[PDB]
C-alpha cells in the first residue's frame, strides 16, 4: 500500500553522465558508446550556430568523465544537440533507444551538475510541451527517461527554464519539444491543459489503496463529461483513454464513466475538506501505466 | 527554480541489492563488503528466532546478486537483522555508514523487489516513527538512505506495513523505529504532529521561488505561536528550529517569526482557493536541509 511519486532506479543514466567544458560555458553530457551527446549551446541572443562549430576544433571540447579526460576526436551538429565523438566507449552503456514522448507522459529526470548526478524526480510533458521540473543554473543536458526492463529509453535533454518557472528541451535527435528555441530569451508557452487520463488513473490508485469517499452511484456519458471537462480546463476524454483505463477499471470494479462521474462531482463541488492519496488538489502526472506498475 | 520531491541518485545502493532466499520466502538484502544484511523474517504469528536460526545452516541460504550465486559461509543475528558472511566482497560497496535518523529527517527509498529495484521515492521518518512509504509484499529489505558527497548513510530497512497503509522498520543495526515487532500481527503506531520545522522551510522554498502570497507585515512571539500550533497538532516550535531556518531566512530577509505569523494566519484561514508550490496543503517532509540542497 501507499502511493508516491516514483522514478526510475538512475545507476544506469548515472553512468552516462559527464561534464562538457568550452571556453567558459560548462554543462552536462550524455556518453553512449564512443559518443557524448550535449545542448550545442556549450559553444556560445540569437547565435547562428553553423558558424560557431566550424569555427571550433576538437581540443575546445573538454570532456570530462568523473576525473578521465576523454578526448574529442570529431564533433557534428544534430538539430540543437552536439555529437561529440570520443576516443573511448563507454563500458557502461546500457542498452538504450532514443524515443520522444507524447504530452501527457511521464519520466524521471537526473537533476545533473558539472557531470555529477544531483537527485531523481518524476516529470510529466505538459500538452504546452513544457515540464514542471527543478533546475538551476548548470542543469542543462540533464536527462530524462524510462526504464523497460533493462533497456533506458531517453527522451529528454534540458535547455532552457521559462519565465514562468516552467522548463523546456529537445529530445534526445535535438528537436525541441514545443515552439522553443536555444537562445537567451524570454519564450511563453502556450496555455495548459489538466490532463483527464491521469487524474482518472489516480482515482483508481486512490481507491486501490482504499480512498473511496468519492465514489458515487451515478455514470455519465463521454459527451456529459466533457461538456464539463472543457469548463474547468481539463483534456477532451477520448474512447482510446477509456480502453486505456480498462485495466484499473476492471480491477477496482469501477466502470471508467462511473469513475467520470466522481470527477465531475469533484469538479463542481471541489473536496470538502478531504484529501485523496495525501493531496488536496486532483493530481495528474501519473500515468495509468505509473498506476499499474506501483499497485501491482 | 521549480521545487520538487528530490531523491538521491540511486545507483550507488543499486550495486548492494541481492535476492535472499531461505526456503520458500523470498526477499531483498544489502550487499556491503563480503557481508549481506537482510530482515530475520526470511528464516520463517511469534517466531521464537534465536531457535530458527540455530536450526539453519550457510547452505539453507540461497544468495543471489543479478544472476550469480553467492555462497554462504557464515551467519548471525543483531537485533532484527541478520548478517550472512559471504565468500565475495562487493566490488560495488561504496563508502558507507549505519546512522539512525531522527523523527522528522528524510532519506531516499530504493524500493527493490526479489532482489532488482523497482523505484526510488523520498520519505520522512514521522514523529511517531513511521513512513508513509510504497511497498508491496516482497519489498521487506529495501532500504532508505542519504548521501553525503560519495558516503552512502544507510538509515532504514523496511520491514512492516502497518493496518493504516503506513510503514515501518529497522536501523541497519537491526533496531526497530518506534513501539514495532518483526511479527505477522496487526500493529498500530502512536498519535502523529505536523512537522512544523519543516513547514516553515517548505514556505521559504516556495518564497524563494517566487510564491509570496502568504506572507504578512506581522510577527508572531514564539509561545503565542506554539498556543495555534497547539490546536492543530503541529510540533511545538523550539530555539534550536528557528537557529536551523537561520540560512533560510539569511537568504529571503524574512525573519523566522515573520515567517510564522504567516503560517498562524494559513492554520487558522486556508489558502482561500489557492496553492503554494503546487500544493493545496502545507508540506512538511522537506528539511531546511532539504531546500537548501535543491534551491541552491
Ligand atoms: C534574457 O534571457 C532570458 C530571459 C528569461 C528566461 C530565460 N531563460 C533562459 C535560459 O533558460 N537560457 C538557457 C541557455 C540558452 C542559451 C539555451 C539556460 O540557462 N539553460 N540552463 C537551464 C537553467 C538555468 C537557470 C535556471 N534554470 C534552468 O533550468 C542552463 O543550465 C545552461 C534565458 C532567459
Ligand atoms: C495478521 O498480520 C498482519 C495484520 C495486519 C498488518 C500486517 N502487516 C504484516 C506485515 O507487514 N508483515 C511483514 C512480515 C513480518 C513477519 C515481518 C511483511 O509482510 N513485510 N513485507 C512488507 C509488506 C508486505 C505487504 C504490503 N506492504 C509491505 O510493506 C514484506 O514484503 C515481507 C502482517 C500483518
Amino acid at each position: 500500500s501507499g502511493f508516491r511519486k516514483m522514478a526510475f532506479p538512475s545507476g544506469k543514466v548515472e553512468g552516462c553522465m559527464v561534464q562538457v567544458t568550452c571556453g567558459t560555458t560548462t554543462l552536462n553530457g550524455l556518453w553512449l558508446d564512443d559518443v557524448v551527446y550535449c545542448p550545442r549551446h556549450v559553444i556560445c541572443l540569437n547565435p547562428n550556430y553553423e558558424d560557431l562549430l566550424i569555427r571550433k576544433s576538437n581540443h575546445n571540447f573538454l570532456v570530462q568523465a568523473g576525473n578521465v579526460q576523454l578526448r574529442v576526436i570529431g564533433h557534428s551538429m544534430q538539430n540543437c544537440v552536439l555529437k561529440l565523438k570520443v576516443d573511448t566507449a563507454n563500458p557502461k552503456t546500457p542498452k538504450y533507444k532514443f524515443v520522444r514522448i507524447q504530452p501527457g507522459q511521464t519520466f524521471s529526470v537526473l537533476a545533473c551538475y558539472n557531470g555529477s548526478p544531483s537527485g531523481v524526480y518524476q516529470c510529466a510533458m505538459r500538452h504546452n510541451f513544457t515540464i514542471k521540473g527543478s533546475f538551476l543554473n548548470g542543469s542543462c543536458g540533464s536527462v530524462g527517461f524510462n526504464i523497460d526492463y533493462d533497456c533506458v529509453s531517453f527522451c529528454y535533454m534540458h535547455h532552457m527554464e521559462l519565465p514562468t518557472g516552467v522548463h523546456a528541451g529537445t529530445d534526445l535527435e535535438g528537436n525541441f519539444y514545443g515552439p522553443f528555441v536555444d537562445r537567451q530569451t524570454a519564450q511563453a508557452a502556450g496555455t495548459d491543459t489538466t490532463i483527464t487520463v491521469n487524474v482518472l488513473a489516480w482515482l483508481y490508485a486512490a481507491v486501490i489503496n482504499g480512498d473511496r469517499w468519492f465514489l458515487n452511484r451515478f455514470t455519465t456519458t463521454l459527451n456529459d463529461f466533457n461538456l464539463v471537462a472543457m469548463k474547468y480546463n481539463y483534456e477532451p476524454l477520448t474512447q482510446d483513454h477509456v480502453d486505456i483505463l480498462g485495466p484499473l477499471s476492471a480491477q477496482t470494479g469501477i466502470a471508467v464513466l462511473d469513475m467520470c462521474a466522481s470527477l465531475k462531482e469533484l469538479l463542481q463541488n471541489g473536496m470538502n475538506g478531504r484529501t485523496i492519496l495525501g493531496s488536496a488538489l486532483l493530481e495528474d502526472e501519473f500515468t495509468p501505466f505509473d498506476v499499474v506498475r506501483q499497485c501491482s
